């Protein structure tokens, strides 16, 4: 019954029906290359995002999968990443949480 | 990819996901203490970069055979989890708190 | 650790006292369970009919227990036996443990 808006603009951008528990837990905290800490969730599923630039591979934080960067389609807002390439599940994001507003529906 | 962990707070190099070590069954082990705060600890054989405060303790050990120290971020002087000591296979061992690290790139 | 805590929220499930300790099981699709068995339990709130649908213990019937506080499937009510007539088998992986 909640689902996850942009912080930014507002726009519904996911569901907490689908958060997903990749590695055994839907929150991960990360690092990337620069040294830039986030703190992701996974999700299943996600609309209303931009994903820009093709596929890549390299520092994956989720083994098996490529990712592209996602934006909100409507304000630019960096929100996280998709995952694809994978299996069980073949794709999924990882959503940072803080740049998220939950709610009702 | 995502195989060293760090302090979430500052970065310190602490531990691998190499590193982790399933005691009883399960790397991973929610546990509350007596304040009624609950961890979700992941045990690893193996981390560098802590701090252990203290002598060790007995007391409400979550592991049977244990004593534990203290374990802060030798930088930053976050909490981190606790050393295990004193035991039998392994003797020794840290339990860290998931959530105050951060996983990423060797 | 001798308090039993529903992991996701922190409501009071069980005690050491209550065991009877680990059985490890295999649900129909092969996943691996380490259960608990205890003689009583507070704090969950038991659901739907009973059933003997690839019941572990024989002899029993299981209703699911759910975390009363939060909702969280912590295991099941099993009845219908004997010596005992009735306990619980909950999923150590969905508890947290601790002092009393
Ligand atoms: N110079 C940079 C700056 C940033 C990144 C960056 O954020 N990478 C992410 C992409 C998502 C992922 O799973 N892992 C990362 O490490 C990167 O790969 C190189
Ligand atoms: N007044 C307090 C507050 C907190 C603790 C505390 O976190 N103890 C931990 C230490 C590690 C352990 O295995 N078990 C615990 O229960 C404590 O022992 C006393
Ligand atoms: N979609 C399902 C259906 C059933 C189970 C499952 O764990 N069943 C248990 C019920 C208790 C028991 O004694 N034996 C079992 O095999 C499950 O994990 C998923
Ligand atoms: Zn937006
Ligand atoms: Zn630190
Ligand atoms: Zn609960």
């Amino acid at each position: 019954a909640s689902i996850f808006r942009c912080r930014q603009c507002g726009q519904t951008i996911s569901r907490r029906d689908w958060l997903l528990p990749m590695g055994g837990d839907h929150e991960h905290v990360v690092f990337n290359p620069a040294g830039m800490i986030f703190r992701v969730w996974c999700f299943s599923l996600a609309q209303g995002l931009r994903l820009i630039g093709a596929p890549s591979g390299e520092f994956s934080w989720f083994k098996g999968y490529d990712w592209t960067i996602a934006l909100c389609g409507q304000c630019g807002s960096h929100l996280g990443w998709h995952y694809e390439g994978g299996s069980q599940p073949q794709t999924f994001f990882g959503l940072i949480k803080d740049r998220l507003a939950e709610g009702p529906a």
